[PDB]
């Protein structure tokens, strides 16, 4: 049979998958990074409390949980996304801090006060339209998107759910990796009873507040018509972006068989069971956050700590702060 029956997220990256080595920063890159570190390490720093309602008359200092989010890799994700333009990098990080506050996810978990709770969005995942399961060849956690399993009508809660799931897959990042792999299944699922500015908001969030997170996007069951249109524009897409897109290729070339859903060629026989999968996902992510924050506090609770150190168990810091 070779099939492995599974119904819960795989908690840890298996030892069989190596963590890609990071290329050291150049002299100039290091200098600019230190400027970002200095900016956010300023004890008198105050940031907007909202993005959509930003006001110079309403600024508040960084909370403990926000300093824990402002990691070495966070700075690097924004520096790369902004093409190493200091001004733009600082402004972008600042606005994401503001948006996280406005959206209800600035506390690194409902356990610290987040308005976006698992209970608030749980109903949105009842049909398994989004699933966090497994890791691919470069240690990236996998997030499955199955739009054909839509179970709710358009609402802001749908956006809150997408953001919550994105935050959870980030919680699943193995120490040393900070990008994810998306596996999108466009197949229509007539088993999931049909129901009975969301698109613009989702677009804004994805294009503004999650820089350098897309490692790979695996597409399958692409509508015939849709496929043709993708193939027509494909030759005109930037090389770096083209390298992120995978279609018309066996998924097993990018994901270990024992880390891939059998529906797409893998050996994992996965059947979504909300009452089993959901609580497991919530608890697994919660434990990862608890560990991450405990480490953060153990290391002084300062801005600029490395996610490699926060998500690991080693005693000595691999990236001591300047
Ligand atoms: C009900 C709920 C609805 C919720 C709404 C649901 C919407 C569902 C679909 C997709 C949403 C997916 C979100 C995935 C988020 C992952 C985290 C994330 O936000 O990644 C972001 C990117 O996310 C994505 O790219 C996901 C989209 C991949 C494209 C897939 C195309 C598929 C095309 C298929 C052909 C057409 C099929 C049509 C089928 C029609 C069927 C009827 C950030 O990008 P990244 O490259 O990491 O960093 C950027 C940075 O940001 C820029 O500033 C910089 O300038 C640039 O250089 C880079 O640094």
């Amino acid at each position: 049979k070779n099939l492995i029956n599974i119904d819960k997220p795989i908690k840890e990256l298996p030892a069989s998958i190596a963590i890609p080595k990071e290329k050291p920063l150049t002299g100039e890159q290091q200098k600019m990074y230190d400027e970002v570190l200095k900016h956010f390490s300023n004890p008198d720093l105050k940031v907007y409390t909202s993005e959509k309602n930003k006001s110079e008359d309403d600024l508040k200092p960084l909370e403990e949980e926000e300093k824990a989010w402002l990691t070495r890799e966070c700075f690097l994700r924004y520096l790369r996304a902004t093409k190493w333009v200091l001004k733009d990098c600082i402004d972008r990080i600042t606005m994401t801090l503001a948006w996280r506050r406005e959206f209800g996810i600035s506390h690194l978990g409902e356990e610290h006060g987040d308005k976006i709770t698992a209970d608030l969005v749980a109903v949105e995942n009842e049909s398994g339209k989004q699933v966090i399961l497994g890791y691919e060849n470069d240690a990236r956690p996998i997030l499955y998107l199955k739009p054909g399993r839509q179970n709710t009508k358009t609402s802001h809660r749908q956006v809150q759910h997408l953001v919550f799931m994105l935050e959870r897959v980030i919680d699943f990042m193995p120490a040393g990796q900070d990008s994810l792999a998306l596996l999108i299944d466009f197949k229509d699922y007539p088993d999931v009873p049909k129901v009975p500015g969301v698109g613009k908001e989702v677009l804004h969030i994805l294009q503004t507040h999650y820089p350098e997170r897309l490692g790979k996007a695996l597409l399958t069951n692409i509508p015939w018509l849709a496929w043709t249109f993708l193939k027509l524009i494909h030759p005109f897409i930037d090389p770096l972006t083209r390298e992120k897109l995978v279609f018309d290729e066996p998924f097993v070339k990018y994901v270990p068989k024992n880390e891939l859903d059998s529906l797409y060629g893998g050996d994992l026989k996965f059947k979504y069971n909300h009452d089993v999968y959901w609580p497991a996902l919530v608890e697994t992510a919660r434990e990862k956050r608890d560990h991450y924050f405990k480490r953060f506090q153990s290391f002084g609770g300062i801005v600029g700590l490395s996610e490699v150190d926060l998500r690991g168990t080693h005693e000595k810091l691999l990236y001591p702060v300047k």
